[PDB]
């Protein structure tokens, strides 16, 4: 699939969990964190996936580790075995 993080519209990590829940297509109980996300990517999302993380600054410093976490997982998937392309530029 092709996920895309738009920090230009992400008001807070709240919209982030929705952007991943929208691209990855997560369910309602979606933990919206590195646990449910990692649980998803590693058993929910469809690879090869494209995590085009646009503005990774906004939303990331606005919290403590929401964007940097969904990312530690996205990358953890393309690393361990997942076939995801984590982009940030």
């Amino acid at each position: 699939k092709k996920a895309v993080i738009n920090g230009e519209q992400i008001r807070s990590i709240s919209d982030l969990h929705q952007t991943l829940k929208k691209e990855l297509a997560l369910p309602e109980y979606y933990g919206e964190n590195l646990d449910a996300l990692w649980d998803a990517l590693t058993g929910w999302v469809e690879y090869p996936l494209v995590l085009e993380w646009r503005q990774f600054e906004q939303s990331k410093q606005l919290t403590e580790n929401g964007a940097e976490s969904v990312l530690q997982v996205f990358r953890e998937a393309k690393a361990e075995g997942a076939d995801i392309t984590i982009i940030l530029s």
